[PDB]
């Protein structure tokens, strides 16, 4: 824990220079357009234009201990607004161009922009929810779940049980929980277009996923302003903010980007909404 292997902090940024950036973007839009299952993968990146720090940027978590600095929060998580690359996510989804999406992020952003928990896999657990230890069923609260390390928090279980209810968030000697770990690694290993958004792909297994997409031809797209583990084994490298990319990307799908209406909990994927018709590519 105190002695837990952190990973490599604090790597220089990537800026792909603006001509560089358009042109990569178009690529992952043809990318997109051209793929059956696109299955995205989330970290800490995709929450530091809401003002949650990541682990291990420039003043990452991570980074800023091994300076002897602390993190900044420009937000309590309860009040973080999802960001541009949340609500893109959502109405990616919402079309039919989302198979699923694997998240290392605990800071319940996903689950609160609105996106169907059916089609989500939280590697790490969610701030928000605890889980009866008898029962398994889960409570996605509006204020974050007062303890860490799966541990009671205080309340009890009310379905129709009285269990323990503990807190999701797995300390560093902590299994994956074996649903979400099972349906990302079969998302994974099915999709023929894995995305990558600001996370540098260090933890095993959460960082291995993307490349489970390699096997039987997939292609992987990285997003990302610093190097990650598995840059070798990109199709393609975007080394940009995540919101401009998804912005620009959506453009080039012809998508608006949703309105947020504050936090809302849906369980269960609709059919997918209309979409435009696909541009000819070849
Ligand atoms: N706006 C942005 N646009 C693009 N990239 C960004 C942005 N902001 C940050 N980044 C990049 O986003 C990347 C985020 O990488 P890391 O900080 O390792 O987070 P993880 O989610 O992979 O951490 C994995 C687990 O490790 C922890 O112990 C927890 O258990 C985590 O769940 C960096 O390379 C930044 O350059
Ligand atoms: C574990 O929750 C957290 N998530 C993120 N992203 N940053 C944190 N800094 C302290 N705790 C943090
Ligand atoms: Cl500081
Ligand atoms: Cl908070
Ligand atoms: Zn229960």
């Amino acid at each position: 824990p105190f002695t837990a292997d952190k990973g490599k902090c604090g790597l220089p940024e990537i800026f792909d220079p603006p001509e560089e950036l358009e042109r990569k973007v178009w690529e992952l839009a043809r990318l997109v357009w051209q793929s059956s299952s696109v299955v995205f993968h989330t970290g800490a990146g995709i929450s530091t234009a809401s003002g949650i720090p990541d682990f291990r940027g420039p003043h990452g978590v991570w980074t800023m201990e091994e300076r002897g600095l602390a993190p900044k929060f420009d937000t309590t998580f309860e009040s973080a607004r999802p960001t541009q690359t949340h609500m893109a996510l959502v109405q990616l989804e919402r079309v039919g161009l989302l198979r699923f999406l694997v998240s290392q992020n605990v800071d319940g952003l996903h689950v609160r922009s609105g996106f169907p928990r059916d089609k989500l896999a939280e590697l790490h657990g969610n701030m928000f929810v605890e889980e009866c230890a008898k029962c398994k069923t889960q409570y996605v609260r509006d204020t974050v779940v007062g303890t860490m390390g799966l541990k009671a928090t205080g309340r009890l279980c009310t379905v129709a049980c009285r269990g323990e209810l503990r807190d999701t968030i797995l300390d560093w000697e902590d299994s994956l929980p074996d649903r979400d770990l099972a349906l990302a690694d079969e998302a994974s290993r099915n999709a023929d277009l894995s995305i990558t958004l600001g996370t540098s792909l260090q933890i095993r297994p959460s960082g291995n996923l993307p490349l489970a997409t390699k096997r039987r031809g997939g292609r992987l797209v990285i997003v990302n302003l610093q190097p990650t583990k598995h840059d070798r084994h990109a199709d393609l490298r975007i080394h940009g903010y995540v919101d401009e990319v998804m912005t620009r990307l959506m453009k080039h799908l012809g998508l608006e980007i949703p309105a947020w209406d504050g936090p809302r909990v849906l369980e269960r994927a609709l059919p997918p909404l209309p979409r435009p018709p696909t541009p000819k590519l070849e």
